[PDB]
C-alpha cells in the first residue's frame, strides 16, 4: 500500500556513535533506523531510547534493533561502527577485519545496493577490506574520517578568526594519525586564502602549525579527557552528513576514503580525499594540484595503508 | 558580540544527559553551552567533541566545560542533572541528592540568580522543592523535568498503536516518579478527537490502552535493563532541551513538568508533575484538569510520594 | 544521482501560491521543483529566484519552469492551483475551472499517474472530485487542500486568547467552502485537554469561542479584502507543502483535508473535507468523528452545497 | 513578567520582499515581526497572512502590521525594503532619498540601538543616506545586495559543476549593474581553486566568462520575465540571512554594503565589501588582496558610487 516509503539505515554497531546516528536520524527524520549489534539488549534499549524522542521531536521515523542481517534488508545507507577500538590504531587490523568481512557478507546477501560508509579502525584500511570482501561498485564504498578531521581542523580555524566554521574551508586528507595531511595552504575564508589573514596578521604562521598539530592529535585528545571511550557527537554527525549527501543526491564536497583507480597516482586502494557524496554514491574524486612538499607529506600517508594493506592481504 | 549576545545553558552534570543536551544546542544553534561537573577531564573532553560538531552541522556557539560555579554566571537556563544514580529506591538517594542540590543552588543563587532552572536529579519532584528552598529563586522559574519523557513514551506507543504521528498524539503523565505516575487515559486525543472514539472504531482496544499505560510506568525500568549500565539519555535530554527552549524562544508550550503549586489541585507550597505552559515569563501557567474522582484518587498517591519525600527533606 | 534520486513535486499554476510552495521546497530542500503554467515567462522568472535561494539556504535541490506536461514526467507530487480565481461565487467558476482541471488530469494521467495529487483550485471539493473522475488516479491519491488552512486560521485565533504555542492548539474545521464550512468547536484541545475546561476556568468565554468561529470562516475573505488584489499564499503554500510532505515521508500527519468517501459520514462517491491521516499510502484513514445531531445538521449543509455542484459538474 | 523575550525585526517596506522576509521569520521562529507599510490595508492583509503560517509550522512569533514608526519601538532588527523599484536605478535617487531620510528619522527616534540593512535602490547611495540622516554607529548600518549576487553566481557555478551551491564559494561585490564585480579569481571548491577546475576542463575560461556575464544581469532577466515586479525569493532570504548572523551572533561571512575608513583605500562612503556579521553588527571588514586588474574593475564600481553620492549631496 505505501507508495512513498521512508529511507532507510542500518548502523551496523550500536555503540555511542551508532546510538547517536540513530538520534540524529529521528531529530532530522532522516530515515528509519535499524540499531544493529551482536550484542544483548544493550541495541534495544536504544532504539527504544531514540524511538522515544521522535514524540518530542514531532518527527515519525522507526528506530528498532536487531542482532540478524536479515534485518538490515533493503537499507539505503548501512554505517559500520563495530568492531575494537582498543587492543596503535594499526594494530587492530587483525581483529577488526575478522569483523569486517562478517559485515561485508552481511550486506551482500541482504542490502547489495546500499550505499556503505565505513567507520572501522583502522579506517582506509578497513573500508579496502569491506570492498573486497563485499564486492559492492567502488562509488558504493567509502569511510568516514576525513570529515572529523576537517570540522576540528575549521573549529580551530574558525576560533582563531572569529568566523563561524561555516565560513571556514578547511581540508584534511590521508590517512589516521600523525600522517594525515591538514593542507593549510588550502584553508579558505569563503574563498579568500588564509594566507591573506595571515599577512594582515590576523593569525601566524605559528598558530596556524598549531592548528595543524593540534588537528591530529585531537581525537587522541579527547579519548586522553573523556578516560573511557573516544568522541562520539562530532564523529556520528560527520557520518550522517555523508550518508544525507547520498540519500538526498545533495552533492556535497566531504573528505572521505575512496577508492583510487589513478587519482594521485594511486591504485587499488582506499584513501582519505576530497570527493562529492551524491546519489550515485562518490560523484566525484578531487584531485589536487599538490606541490611538491605536500606531495611528500602525503607519500607518507599513502605508505601508512600501503603498509597495512599489505599485512591485510598477508591475512 | 556587543550588541546581540547568543543565549546561554549551563548543563549542572556532564554525563550523559548533560553532553546530549549539549549536543542538542549545537545542532539547532540554540545556545552557548557550559558543561559543568564536579569531575576534571570527562567534561573538557565533551566540550571539545560538541564543539567540533559545530563545524558540520555549519552552526556557531560555543561549548566550554567548567569545574567552578562562577563560569556559569550570564546562564539564561541551568539544567541540573548532577547527583548520585544509585546509593553508594530513587526515595533513598534523598540525603545523598539534597546535599548536591543545595550546593547548585547556592552557585546559582550567587551567579546567575535570574536563570530559568530545569532540575532532572532524583527523586526528582523533592529535588526540585529542595532547590527552589535552598536557591530563593522566584517560584515561576524553577521547574523539574520528567513528565515531558513520560508523555513522550505514552504518545509514541500510541502512535504506533494507530499508525499516526506523535506530533499528532497528545497524550500527558502527571504526578510523580514510579509507578504512581499518572498517564492520563482519558486525554489522549488524535489532533483533539478523544482516543475513546478510535477505541469504539476498532482501532485499538481497551485493553491495549490499559497495556501500554503500564508500558509508560516501566518504560524508564526497561531501559535501565537493557542498556545494562545506566539510563535513557536521548530523549531525557531532549525532553529538557525542548523545557529549555519554550523558554528561551517564550513559546508558550504546553509541556508536563514538576511545578510549584499555589492552590492548584488544592496543594501548596510543593513541587510536582503538572500540565503547564512554558514561555518567557518562565512557567507562565498551571494547568488546572477537570480530574474525576478516579483520576483524583490515583493522582493523590502521586500528592502523598512527594509530600512524604518532603517531610524528610525538610526533616535534614 | 543514479541510485538515489530526489523527490520531485510539480506545480500545476505558477501564481503565488505555486511560486511560495517552491520556496518551501528550497528552504527543506524537500523536492526539486517544477513550477507549471499555461503562461510562459514569469514561471521561468519564478523559477530563476527560487533556484537562487538555494545558495543562500545552502540547500540542493533544481527549481525549472514548463509549460509543457511532459516535464511533470517523474513527479511523486502535483499541487494544483490552476484555474481561474474570478469570472471573466466561487460555485460560478465550475465551467471554466472544470475545463482547466480536466485538462491537468490528462496531463498527469499520462506522464505521472502514480504521482500523489492535491488539488487547490476553486470550488475545491467539486474540483477534486473532477480531477479524479478525469485522472482515474486510484482514490487514496487524491485529495484538496482547505482545511488544513481553515484550521490554522482557527487554531491562530485560538492561540493568540489563551496565549500559547498554535503547536499546542488542536483546532479542526471540515466541510466546503465558505460560511458553511465547520470549525469543530466541540473538538478544540490545549494538548487534548477540551477547551470547554478553559472556558470553565475563565481563560476564553463562549462569546469569544463564538467570535472566533466566524473569523475562521470569514478569515480568507479578510485577507482578500485587504490585500486589495489576489488572496492569501503564505499559509495556503505551507498548508499544501505540509501534506506533500506527510506523503513524501510517510509522515502519518492528520491533516483535515478534502478527500474520497466510502462510506464514511454516510457519503459516497464524493470528495468533502475530512480528517485524514496522509501518509506514503496517500489517504491512509479517513476519521469518522461521533458527530453530535446539531453538528451533522451543520454538516449537512456543506455535504449539499458539494452534492449540489457536483450535480452540475456531471451536466457538463 | 517576561524575562526572555523574543527578538523583534521590523520590515520597512511590506512589498513582496518585505512579507516573504516576514515569512522567514515565522518559518525559522527567529523573531516577532512588524509588516509596516504606509499602505493601508494590504500590509494587515500579509500579517494575518504569515500569522497564520505559524500554526502550520508549529511556531510562534507574532506578525503583525504597522503605519506609525512607534510600532517598531524595540526593534532589534530594521529592515528597509520601502522605496520606488522604477521610475536606470540611478535615476530612483531623488525619490528614494526623501523616502529613505523619513524611515531614518522613525529608526533614530523609536529603535535607535537596533541593526539596520537596507535594500532600497540606489543600494551603496541609499545605505549612506540612511546613515547620515540617522546618526547610527557605523557597524549597525549595511546594504543588501551582494549576498544576492553571490547567491546568483554561487548557482550558475554549482549547476555547471555539479556541486552543491554550500561548497561553492563564490564573492560579488562592488555597486549596482553591469559594473558589480564577481570575483572570478576568489571562487573555490570547499577553498580550492576554481583555477584547477578550470584547468582538469571541468569548466572553460568561457563558461566562467558567461557566468560573471549572467551573475550581473540576474536581477533584470528575471525582472524581463516575470513581467511586473522584480526578484524577492532570494533577497528576502539574503536579508534574512543577514539578520540572522546579527541576532545569533554567528559571524557570518556576507559581503554586503559597508561604510568604510581606509579599507580599498575608501572613505566615507558605503559599498559592497566581503564582512562578518556578528553580535557587534559589521564586526569586520575583509581587505582582499586585489590585483591590478582587479582593482581597475573595482574603480568602476567605486566611481558609480562616488558620482550618486555626488549627486546625493547635491540635494
Amino acid at each position: 500500500g505505501t507508495v512513498s516509503r521512508r529511507k532507510k539505515i542500518a548502523m551496523i554497531g550500536s555503540g555511542m556513535i551508532g546510538g547517536t546516528m540513530g538520534y540524529l536520524c529521528v531529530l532530522r527524520e532522516l530515515a528509519d533506523v535499524v540499531l544493529f549489534d551482536v550484542v544483548t539488549g544493550m541495541p534495544e534499549g536504544k532504539a527504544l531510547d531514540d524511538s522515544q524522542a521522535t514524540s518530542i521531536a514531532d518527527t515519525n521515523v522507526s528506530v528498532t534493533s536487531a542482532n540478524q542481517y536479515e534485518k538490515i534488508a533493503g537499507s539505503d545507507v548501512v554505517i559500520i561502527t563495530a568492531g575494537l577500538t582498543k587492543v596503535s590504531r594499526n594494530d587492530l587490523l587483525p581483529f577488526n577485519a575478522k569483523i569486517i568481512r562478517e559485515v561485508a557478507q552481511g550486506v551482500k546477501k541482504y542490502c547489495p545496493l546500499a550505499f556503505v560508509i565505513v567507520v572501522t579502525n583502522p579506517l582506509d584500511c578497513m573500508v579496502k577490506c569491506f570492498h573486497e570482501a563485499s564486492g559492492l561498485p567502488k562509488n558504493m564504498v567509502c569511510g568516514m574520517a576525513n570529515v572529523l578531521d576537517s570540522a576540528r581542523f575549521r573549529r580551530f580555524i574558525a576560533d582563531q578568526l572569529e568566523i563561524s566554521p561555516r565560513d571556514i574551508q578547511a581540508t584534511v586528507i590521508g590517512t589516521h594519525g600523525d600522517h594525515m595531511l591538514p593542507l593549510a595552504r588550502y584553508v579558505t575564508v569563503n574563498g579568500f586564502p588564509l594566507r591573506e589573514f595571515i599577512k594582515k596578521g590576523k593569525m601566524t604562521e605559528a598558530k596556524l602549525a598549531e592548528i595543524v598539530e593540534r588537528t591530529k592529535k585531537a581525537g587522541g585528545e579527547i579519548v586522553r579527557l573523556l578516560g573511557q571511550g573516544s568522541a562520539y557527537y562530532a564523529p556520528a554527525l560527520s557520518a550522517i552528513t555523508m550518508a544525507q549527501a547520498f540519500l538526498k543526491d545533495e552533492k556535497r564536497v566531504l573528505p572521505c576514503s575512496v577508492y583510487c583507480q589513478g587519482e594521485y597516482g594511486l591504485h587499488d586502494m582506499f584513501i582519505g580525499l576530497p570527493a562529492v557524496i551524491g546519489g550515485g554514491g562518490i560523484e566525484q574524486v578531487i584531485e589536487l594540484e599538490l606541490t611538491h612538499e605536500e606531495q611528500e607529506c602525503f607519500r607518507k600517508s599513502v605508505d601508512d595503508v600501503v603498509e597495512l594493506n599489505k599485512s591485510l592481504a598477508a591475512l
